[PDB]
Order: C-alpha cells, then structure tokens, then sequence
C-alpha cells in the first residue's frame, strides 16, 4: 500500500472534530484521496448516518500517493487524539505497514502508532431528500433546546413555519416550548416552503450536538415524517453531516 | 383565580437565590402580593425557618392583580430554574389554569409549564427575639469558618465579646477556632450588648451558607442558648433569612 | 522542648508544596534547625526516597531555638494546609506540648491545632551516585509523556544520547515515544556523559510528578540500571528530591 503524510495544524482542535462524530460510532473507514479525507458511517442501531468531509485545503501539508481506505477504531483514535496540545501539530502518517503513526509536535516530539483496523463497509451513501424546510441556528439554542426537552420526554418536535421554528416536547409532569423568529439572535436564517412537522429521540439529538459549539452555526433540514439532516463546517470548508431517522 | 405576570431580569441570580432556599426545603407556598413575593418554610426536621422576601422593586415587571398563594415544588422549579442563562430575562406567569409558566427570553423564547402543588400552610411567623450580639461579616469568612469546623465535629460554637467575634469547633483528633476583631477584612460590623455564647449544627449551616457568596454580606444576630438569625440582602432590596434552633 | 515559630507567606503555596511529597508518603520526619526545615521519607513500598528542603531563607519569619524533629501524619497536615488560601500567611508554631499550631491569618485568624505523632526514622541518606546523563525539562512535557506511557504500558524506558532524550513505553496494541533535543522548547538543557538507558514504574512516576507544575523546571539524573533522581525548586532556595529505583 502507499504512503501518506497529513498534517494539521491544532491537534486538540482535531480532536474535538473527531469526539463529535465518535459520539455515535465506535469503528469507521476513512477515505483518503487526494481531494481530501472522508469517513462515513451508521451508529450500531443504523438509526444516524455520520459524514465527515475534510478537503485538503484545511491540511497544512496534505501528501496523498494513491486513494485509499483505512478502519480505524473510534475510542482507540479519540484517546490517542485527546493528548494533542492546543498549539501541537498534528501528524497522520501512513508507511508501508498496517498502522496509522500519529505525531503531535510541539514543545517536543510525541509519536504514537495505532493498529489499523478492517471495518465492513455498508455501501452508505447520502441520497437527496425532499426536504421542505431549513433552519440555520446558533448551536447553543439547538444545545440548549435538547437539553429543556430532556427533563420532560424522550422525543423532540421540530415544528416549521413560514415565520417560527418550534421545538416542543411534553410529559406527563411537564411540557416544554422552544419558539424562534427570524427577530430572534438564535435564529440566523430560516426557509419553509411549507408547514412541516417531524419527531425525533432525544437520545440520539443529544450525542449528535454534545460536540457542537455554542457558537457554531447548524443548518438543520427536514421534513414532515422524513429524516433529520444536520451539518456544520469545520475551519470554513470541512464539513459534519449527520442524518437522523424520525420518530415514527 | 387571578392571574399575574411577574419579570425578573437576569434569570441565572435568580436560579442561584432559589437554590439557597432550595437547600433546606422540599416544598414551598409562595405569597405573591401587590408589594412583592413572599415565602416561609421549615425545613423536614423544624430546625431551621427560611423567610425570602422579594419587593416588587427588583422585578423589571410586576403584575399582580390580587394576593394569592402558590405551592411549588422546589426541586422541579430548581431543576427548571437551572436552564436559564446569565442574561435571559425570567418571567413567571400564571392564567387560569393551576400551572406556573416559566418563560426565559434571551437568544430564544423557552417556555416550561410547571406544576402547581398544595403546601400544607404551618402558621410561621418570625417573632422578635431579644438577641444579644450582632455580627456582620463576609460570606467567605463564614463558609470557610463552616468548612473548616466540619473537618472537626458536627457542632459550631458562636462566641461574641465586646471586641471579637469567635466561632470555635473542637472534636477529639483535632481543635479549630476562627477568630475576627474589627481590624480584621472579614468582620464589617460587631455590636455586643453582652458576652454571647451559643453552639449551633453544623450539617444545617453548610446547608444555609452553601448557596452565600464569596462577597455577599451576613448579618448574624444570636443570643446565649437562643437561636440563630442569618439574614442577607438579594439585589439590594431582597433579603433571605434563615432562623436556626440551637444545638442544646 | 523548645518552642518555635514558623511563618510562610502564601498558604496556598505551602500546602501545594506539601502534596506534592504527600503523594507517596502517609508520614513524615520533619527536622527544624535554624538553618532551616528539612524532611526525608520512603514510600512505604521503599521503591522511591523523598527529600524535601526548606531553608530559612524562604520563610517571612523563622524563630527555632534548637533543633528538634517532629513527626506529621502527612494526609492529616495536607487536609489542614488545603484550608488555607493564596493571600493567607501561614503560621507554624510549636509551644510546649505535644502538637503543631496551624494558623492562617487573612480576612480572619483560623487556628488549628494538629496533634504530633511519632515516626519511625529510618537513616536514610542521599548518596552520591555515579549518574551519566543529567536533563531539565519543562515540567509539562514530564508530566505529559508519563500520561502519554499510561495509555501503553505500566513502564517507562527513558534513553539519553549525547543530542537527544528519548521516553518510550510499548505494549501489546500500542507503542509511544516522546523524544527532545535541545532545538525543543520542552528541553533546557542536556549532558550526556555516554550512552544511558533505564527504565522506571510509571505507577510511581506518576505519583511523583502529579503536584509539579507545567512551567517548572525540573532536573532528572540517571544512570544505566540506576535509581532516577528527579528534582525541582521551592522559591528558588527550597528543593524536593524524588531518588526512584529503577524497573529491573
């Protein structure tokens, strides 16, 4: 197999952007092209499919001979990658063997090598959907929202109309109401082409915004009994999707 | 029954000023009057009165159309509580209906209907008591002063003389006394009509100054063998006011 | 006995000090000459010594009429010492009795009085050894590389050259090495007198570094097969000495 180099700069930011999707996944192929690194994978309930797209551009040095695959274990990954220093830079170096070197370089030199695993591949591919509303919104509102509905029951209610966005949940004991205008700072942006209503477990929302920022702009697009897709950029031009099946 | 709007700005200082209350007490009957917010409660074991007082002067909006009493849940209306961020405003509002809406407006309009419960109205009043000392000094000198005598025993001697103020715990393995004059930063006001002595549980004044802060102000006024008053001030005008038996 | 007093400016930073040794040590020695106070211990696996100096110069008062020793269970001491704050002085006095009076004067005068135990004294001296390597580093990178090892493996293999300091741990499904030149930030200095390899428990070295700070500079002479010397500095003038013997 051919060699790699990828390095990047900010490990513990790297990390971060690895937690985020290892919420869900505990094994995942990565695709290394010289485009750039994709990694697409389904939780172990098959109920979210995670898309991570890392295009070259965002790489401080990106050498990629040939296209290929690696499966990498999650946790394994994330506690390596959680030693990484804010100011390290992060190494990712593939030779001839079947291990993946990871390096941090910073105040000194810090090699690891993680044992490259083989991981099934599901053909997983991110179809278009007849999606009739988007909503883009500051991640602590989504953070906080799905926190709110937490104390009160186990599905969320996205509500969009022309002019609100709605999260409602409700209890036996309690009910919850999440209201956004566009006169709203949450509210960055919102597209309904008609009146749309869907369910979705908290559970499952949860693990998907846990890595989010609260600054972090989340575009959120569905349907009335259709999935749930929710993406935000890494470093302008890296790109996080996750698409969560209803609640039906 | 009537209903009222009541709007607080700021609804994380008013989360905080719940939970000190919080502390001691299950269970509350709030009076909400055309002057301010009242509420007096024992904690399970009589040991302790909590009185919290809240004039309509901090309440940004104050709409009450006739007095009336409400029974609250404190763990639920502090679990609530505890969403709202630093700069929401808070807003409490009751219709017809035997619900609390709670509203926290900030970079969102969040809204939770809590639950109105009956609280058994024990007749409390807080009766004038001919307490012999009064000490004022900062919270972090009496939640030290507790921390440190916890290392010690479970019971916290109070001793005032003209000139000094000393809290002293002494335990078989171990001795310790926290001692204050007026040339000290921590005691801003001594007023000692006679030598003073009175022991008091130290499992109640962790509970009643865990919530104090650092900075706030605390009025002690005791007596010998009498109870404790531990008063202070919320935004000015506000006052929490605990009465605790002594340790005879 | 001779009473004496004992005063150090800035609690926070004594009782600091005292959980680094207290670490791997659950009773100590304390001898108190005029020059100064000094405390040597083993762990009670006899696998590290500590020794722990702090002369005169380093307190804001120091009154010893003659020498004595003192014993100190040292998990009573630090619970003690964790009460004091960063702008508090410290004040250790001894009188005629059996005990140590623990006083910290800020906002208020806390006093406690911590009973005085007896240590068996083991005569332990720190012999000269003949060490070839010897390199200070950022305490960060130390502190880091073991953390690093403990992903991998229970011991640690430190490799000095003559240009660079290598740290390596392998295990079964991991390997890790964190190497230094001089070209590093994290490396400040380095002799090597010839080619040394040992290797250390990281169990202890753990234990050993958990108190240093990230910005301390701390020194490590070693020899092929020999114990591990690892020292920092108190104030310029004070100095804890950890001597670790080697994994062999």
């Amino acid at each position: 197999h051919m060699p790699f180099e990828i390095v990047f700069d900010g490990a513990k930011e790297f990390a971060d952007l690895i937690a985020t999707a290892s919420n869900l996944i505990d094994e995942a192929a990565f695709k290394i092209t010289e485009e750039g690194v994709s990694m697409r994978a389904m939780d172990p309930s098959r109920v979210v499919l995670i898309d991570l797209n890392l295009p070259e551009s965002i790489f401080s040095k990106y050498e990629v001979e040939e296209p290929e695959t690696i499966g990498i274990n999650m946790d394994h990954f994330k506690k390596i990658l959680k030693r990484g220093k804010s100011k390290d830079t992060l190494i990712l170096r593939k030779g001839d063997e079947n291990f993946l070197e990871i390096t941090f370089e910073g105040t000194a030199k810090r090699t690891f090598r993680l044992p490259l695993i083989d991981v099934e591949e599901l053909e997983l591919e991110l179809p278009e959907l007849p999606f009739t509303a988007k909503v883009v919104l500051l991640g602590e509102v989504l953070k906080e929202a799905i926190k709110d509905a937490s104390l009160v029951s186990d599905s969320l209610k996205f509500i969009a109309k022309e002019d609100e966005f709605t999260m409602k949940a409700e209890g036996e004991t309690n009910e919850v109401e999440i209201k956004l205008t566009l006169e709203d700072e949450g509210l960055l942006d919102l597209e309904v082409e008609e009146e749309t209503r869907s369910a979705y477990g908290i559970s499952y929302l949860a693990d998907m915004v846990k890595g989010i920022g609260k600054a972090d702009e989340v575009t959120l697009r569905f349907g009335t009994e259709m999935p749930l897709q929710m993406d935000y950029f890494i470093r302008d031009e890296g790109k996080l999707t996750f698409l969560l099946a209803p609640r039906v």
